[PDB]
DNA sequence: GCAG
DNA sequence: CTGC
DNA sequence: GCAG
DNA sequence: CTGC
DNA sequence: GCAG
DNA sequence: CTGC
DNA sequence: GCAG
DNA sequence: CTGC
DNA sequence: GCAG
DNA sequence: CTGC
């Protein structure tokens, strides 16, 4: 029931009256969780997505389906690029690189004193799957997502959210 | 049905009134989904693409089918370069290239502190299909799309769309 | 009974009219409780939860369940993340690490003093499960991790939340 | 019957609106005393905790039960660090340590003199029970702790609260 | 009689309303008169603790039983350090230890000359009991405890309590 | 990763 | 012209 | 740990 | 393409 | 002691 | 993946 | 003396 | 995991 | 003299 | 664990 007033009212949000709400409702479903998972699992998902205050669709927010039917929800660089961002008191940031580790400093308006936190590649690095990931075409770029979201967990937080 | 009525509602727009609403459908789903795509889907693009604020017929968003029917949503160029000139805090932008990196720095009149990134080609670049794409007849373009790109993901992001 | 109407009101404030709550509940009872729980115990996190002021959906708070049916709470990085950061009197922070140790130093606006606290490696280090822990792939950030949370514990602590 | 209003009230709180109250009690009992304890032990702990000021749930404050069915409290490293936080007139303080020792010493604003008092680990440190305990895994933190927890008894005590 | 309306408005105090006052009144008897203890020596203990101006649920003041019927009240090292530390001309105070001596010097904002005792270990210790008390386990702490309580008692007094 |  |  |  |  |  |  |  |  |  |  409640799946197919989300879908139709989305739909409306787009000018799109009167869908069959059955193909819609699957698409929208395998679109924020992809691969399986239970029509409980996928409001589970919109309920605590609204908690982190984060958008779904947008991908601000994943989430993956637990053994037992629960799910792990893990918000990426777009999250707390949100966070950062619609925060007055933010007053820019800056990076260091080199083969091995990444740092990065948040400067704020108000605090005295900038917050930096640095981020080490060889615990970071994931092994290939199975075959070939991020981990082995991108590393320079990925290691320095790792440590913005880590500096962000500190000089914002949750707090105001 | 739904479609019919956005067909029909976007002709008005350009006074095109009484079109035969199923050749203008297929034209347009054609137009922003290039390929095959379920009716299911290309609704799915359009509250997808309201959601990111952008819109699909400009080619600020793209997305492709999912295996399983779901989609993909990319942002484009364009939908950053739209992000960016149409928030009142951003102060010009600029750039170094060379070889194998491209350097981006943004900045914003209430910021203190500049936001700066840096991309490398080697990494950035993809293997000829099969044959012939951009990343083999426009290398030095290519890459400093993809630095602009990621240095406003930080500097702007989603924060106030 | 009771956990039907917390299941209801959530979805509610997402706009999920009607959903059936046994499935839900389930699901939402595995995602803060993972692992196996009582109803009891659900229950009483979820008041523990308002006593410290924080919320058990985005990780601030975990707890686990004792024997004889109690539970054990326990604040989280993101728990002492927010209580630092949501304080008017913080004036930032700076960490220093090396192979065997880690100190972390909190500054106040009103406080004279900062307060300086040290963490060491082998004591805080754990041994491997049974396998393989973050413990054993990312130590490092887990040390400073117990290092941030110890010094806000004597810089702010639960006073005036 | 009195256990069951406050398990009611508790529970309301939380919007958790007729619960099942002898699961919950149960629950609640043992989540704060742990162990076995009388009802009447039970209440006691709650009313002792009000003279005190200090909040049961949140571990401020300890009881353990007594030979002949009294109870003995226990003001935890987190009650001390409450009293300290929510008094306006403390100024920050400071430590030193080694192999042996542990000085921490408090400073006030309107008070002109700091406040400083040692400790010795040979004197704190506690024998193996029967098996490890938190002095076996953690001896330079456990010291630190009885070393704070004494000064504050001085430099603040229970005045005012 | 009068136990059980003590009894019933220290538990309405915490909200815990219409209790068995038997087993509340034995508890909190024993808490306070550790061992056995005659009604009129409880209440005896209740008026003499208003007497010194002191709280005995929190260990500020504890009593002993007398031969023949009475009590002995006894100031803790908890009732001067309220005493010292609610008083606002109080101006802090400093320590000096050895192997067989303790000296504590208090000072106060209107009065020109600090006041400063030396107490002295060997006529301050005690034997052990029978076995093993806190003379033999923590002697530095349990002499400096002596020499506070001894300044105190000329630096401040009762005098306007 | 989608640009020409 | 491509998507784990 | 989820990015491309 | 993965989750103790 | 619970983070990834 | 763990809790005296 | 009760912290992890 | 402990309390004279 | 009663603190842990 | 103690009180002339």
């Amino acid at each position: 029931t409640a799946l197919a007033t989300l879908a139709g009212k989305l739909a409306e949000r787009v000018g799109m009256d009167s869908v069959d709400p059955q193909e819609l409702i699957t698409t929208l479903r395998q679109t924020a969780f992809k691969g399986d998972a239970s029509d409980a699992q996928f409001i589970a998902l919109l309920i605590v997505a609204n908690q982190y205050g984060l958008n779904p669709w947008t991908k601000e927010i994943y989430a993956f389906p637990d053994k037992q039917n629960g799910i792990v929800p893990v918000v990426g660089v777009d999250g707390w690029s949100r966070i950062i961002n619609e925060n007055q008191q933010f007053d820019g940031m800056d990076f260091e690189q080199d083969n091995e580790s990444c740092t990065c400093r948040i400067y704020r308006k108000d605090r005295n004193h900038p917050i930096c936190v640095t981020e080490w590649m060889d615990e970071c690095r994931r092994e290939p799957f199975k075959i070939t990931g991020p981990w082995q075409s991108h590393p320079k770029r990925m290691l320095r997502h790792k440590a913005m979201i880590q500096c962000a967990r500190l000089a914002f937080g949750f707090a105001g959210i």
